[PDB]
């Protein structure tokens, strides 16, 4: 309650951070500021599963097809073709909006002659019906592609459609759209059954707007490898989740929140962070060291493309410690098309001697965007993020 007070508007953020990584040292200073009441009806983070069709994916990958798929932006687990997103509005009242989705999903099969491209998914709802829509490129049976466009593919039918004030999500059963039938070139009928869609997105979310800058020079690392370093008592919680907030029960006095961060295939940084009030400004002040780096390495090679992806921090409470451990993999895309892990192992612990809230575990649905300020001559990153707490029901 008194923690919670501190963080109803709009505070000044101040982020300091010393760093040494293969002897490499460096210093970054941030400023911004957070809002962890903020929220709308914005999409700030989508995710979305859908197999296409079972039968199709065996026909792709059997002995008449032989075949494959490649995937760029789209991911593939329990025989479902994962997507994300970050556009989108729902009201939540009316159990109705829209999520606009990412990816390419390619599938090839008879020599080169099947090449069917479905792009960039998106979804319209009311919580009885919906469709889905997507870019399509497909080809006939002599070789001759097809641009269909912005294409309706499925008719969307809800078996459950939830959606409160910082979140919506739904299952729903799928035919085919006759616009989008002559993709699959004449082997399906409009109206035959495609496999199922389930999706969840995040409304609004605790807002954090910060910029960075090397005061060292040129920084030795890529910048997307620090966000996780450089203040998660920003996040918004649901009401009915705020008996959870470890973070912001222990301001003012703050927290010690320390890292053990293994990047697969290479070094690992080592952080100790405090993390409290300074005045009426938050002030995140760490110290890292980087261990173990390859010299032509992804990340002191910078080869890690600058951007970033929507992960989710699990917390459980740690009764010994009077705080919290948390658990998540980060994963940087790589130049190259692949992806570089990140292990995070994490710690918090109260500063104060005064009582804090020890959660039941849940976790942080977290969205952020990189970018640069057009303006900025020395070596900086701009950071935008979007977090809200989830998984109490
Ligand atoms: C040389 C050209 C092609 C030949 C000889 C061919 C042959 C076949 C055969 C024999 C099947 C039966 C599936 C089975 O029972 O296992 C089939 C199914 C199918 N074909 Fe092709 N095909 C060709 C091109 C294409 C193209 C260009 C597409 C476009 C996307 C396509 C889409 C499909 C689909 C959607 C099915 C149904 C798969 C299922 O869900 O069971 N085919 N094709
Ligand atoms: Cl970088």
């Amino acid at each position: 309650s008194k923690g919670e007070e501190l963080f109803t508007g709009v505070v000044p953020i101040l982020v300091e951070l010393d760093g040494d990584v293969n002897g490499h040292k460096f210093s970054v200073s941030g400023e911004g500021e957070g809002d962890a009441t903020y929220g709308g009806s914005g999409v700030t983070q989508a995710h979305a599963a859908w197999g296409l069709k079972k039968s199709f994916q065996s026909y792709i990958t059997g002995s008449i097809a032989k075949g494959q798929w490649n995937l760029d932006g789209v991911g593939y687990s329990n025989g479902e073709f994962t997507f994300s997103g970050a556009s989108g509005a729902v009201d939540p009242q009316a159990k109705s909006g829209f999520v606009k989705f990412g990816g390419t999903m390619r599938f090839s099969g008879h020599h080169g002659i099947l090449d069917l491209n479905i792009s960039n998914p998106e979804i319209v709802f009311n919580g009885a019906t919906g469709t889905l829509f997507a870019q399509v490129r497909s080809s006939d049976m002599e070789g001759k592609k097809s641009d269909y466009g912005r294409v309706a593919i499925g008719n969307l039918t809800f078996s459950s459609l939830n959606a409160s004030e910082t979140a919506a999500s739904g299952k729903a059963t799928m035919t085919l759209h006759p616009d989008g039938a002559g993709a699959f070139a004449g082997f399906y009928e409009a109206g035959s059954d495609l496999d199922p869609i389930t999706f969840d997105a995040q409304l609004g979310g605790g807002k954090l707007t910060l910029k960075f800058i090397c005061t060292t020079g040129k920084l030795p690392v890529p910048w997307p490898t620090l966000v996780t370093t450089l203040v998660q008592c920003f996040s918004r919680y649901p009401d009915h989740m705020k008996q959870h907030d470890f973070f912001k029960s222990a301001m003012p006095e703050g927290y010690v929140q320390e890292r053990t961060i293994f990047f697969k295939d290479d070094g690992n940084y080592k952080t100790r962070a405090e993390v409290k009030f300074e005045g009426d400004t938050l002030v995140n002040r760490i110290e890292l060291k980087g261990i173990d780096f390859k010299e032509d390495g992804n990340i002191l090679g910078h080869k890690l493309e600058y951007n970033y992806n929507s992960h989710n921090v699990y917390i459980m409470a740690d009764k010994q410690k009077n705080g919290i451990k948390v658990n998540f993999k980060i994963r940087h895309n790589i130049e190259d098309g692949s992806v570089q892990l990140a292990d995070h192992y994490q710690q918090n612990t109260p500063i104060g001697d005064g009582p804090v809230l020890l959660p039941d575990n849940h976790y942080l649905s977290t969205q952020s965007a990189l970018s640069k300020d057009p303006n900025e001559k020395r070596d900086h990153m701009v950071l935008k993020e979007f977090v809200t707490a989830a998984g109490i029901t």
